[PDB]
């Protein structure tokens, strides 16, 4: 997508050479932001073939609040396998914080429900936020939240959402992230009888791994194509009652897929 | 400052008319980002006369972790008076979360110390973060955090920091925020023997109050002037040992001050 490709080029032109968790080197920049008007089409990268299957399952899984990969496994979604322990547990990751952020006084805060309550009763609120960054729970998580905090906004009948992604693998991870949140906005908007607005993506440490440079140049030589259209076949009674089959993508005509090799 | 003025103009040109906590109306946009290369000068607005006195005291106060306004009062800093209760308490605001985020297992997480430990031992870490957004503590705070989360980054010997400000009063509040964090970056950099890099400011609900429109037009007619220079007269043994007198501003030549009327 135009915005996605411009970021790739920016990292290439302005990124600084360093490293990561001490594995593969990277080219990185700090601080970036782009906007996707969801009215112009669902932001699924077209310069390389992407799929939404795993993304959809993962989102529904997040919304359910259970952090055990069973549901994901039952459905052949393996992106979390790498981090899961023998029992398939990942600790208090995303889902747990979204639906049951633990407090010292013994409560489990349902941030998703809170947000919907706000979008319904006080849409102009300036703190319609969901945070996965639970400082006292980080150590117990298999992985610290990458997409750690997001905020909603309503204006002229449209629902917008900004995401703060503290760390971002532009080539491999980012395509996943944009689609995931774009999907959430569509779902929330539907539940709130609102049109979809903008998805504002903000990143912190935004980088490209050195072993993805050829892949990036290849992708940059491809012209983006019209964005596909998301179709929601059903209107569930709540944000927690969506099913995989409710989503469909129309008009997705992407360039060939590009593999993402990763060191271990 | 160029970046600050461009934001004002953007809100004017693209902002949508609505309201706030149901008081004064506003013109607002959602999602914005700007960068200040601290090597080009300390980002203290020059198109209107600003002062750093309150800002400095408040920052040192935050760093100390005590959320009672006594210290601020002792020094004639009154910006928190409005929210303080009879005992001068504000609840678990910024300071408390920065230095002692409470966990359900009974610990108080020192995020500032954690960050310094990271900048010292693992500067390439992608999670050098401090968050004030403690979901289970919001209700107890006199005010939910506006500048709620920030992340540091190190590259080529320079320390950068990005701030996520969920809500922003462009005219009245923003000047304060930029200077405050710019100051923190300078202090952290000094403690870490690093040069100052960029301060990346990211906002969520970014607005101008309708009763600040004339003020905004006035300010927009003024040409920004060279940014002043921050001087740190002393090199403390830790981030917690700074004193008000350690900071000085050189070359600050601003246009006349502009009052910010506020409804109640």
């Amino acid at each position: 997508m135009k915005q996605y490709l411009e970021l790739m080029q920016k990292v290439l032109d302005e990124g600084t050479q360093k490293n990561d968790r001490t594995g593969t080197g990277t080219l990185s920049i700090f601080g970036h932001q782009m906007r996707f008007n969801l009215q112009d089409g669902f932001p699924l990268v077209t310069t390389k073939r992407c799929h939404l299957r795993s993304i959809i399952h993962e989102l529904l899984w997040f919304l359910q609040g259970d952090t055990n990969i069973a549901y994901l496994h039952e459905n052949n979604v393996t992106i979390w396998d790498e981090w899961a322990d023998e029992n398939g547990d990942l600790g208090p990751v995303y889902g747990k914080q979204w639906r049951a952020w633990p407090t010292p006084d013994g409560r489990h805060i349902d941030q998703i429900t809170t947000v919907l309550n706000q979008l319904k009763n006080d849409p102009d609120s300036r703190r319609i936020i969901v945070s996965a960054w639970n400082v006292g729970e980080l150590d117990k998580m298999a992985l610290a939240p990458c997409h750690a905090f997001f905020q909603f906004y309503v204006a002229d009948g449209k629902l917008s959402c900004q995401l703060y992604q503290r760390t971002c693998d532009v080539f491999l991870g980012l395509p996943f992230n944009i689609a995931s949140y774009a999907l959430l906005v569509h779902m929330m908007a539907q539940q709130c009888d609102l049109e979809v607005g903008d998805f504002v993506w903000t990143g912190g440490d935004t980088h490209l791994y050195s072993n993805h440079m050829d892949q990036t140049h290849l992708q940059l030589s491809r012209e983006p194509r019209p964005l596909p259209k998301l179709i929601i076949k059903r209107k569930p009674e709540s944000i927690f009652d969506y099913r995989f089959e409710d989503f469909e993508i129309e008009g997705y005509d992407p360039h060939p897929g590009i593999k993402a090799p990763v060191a271990i």
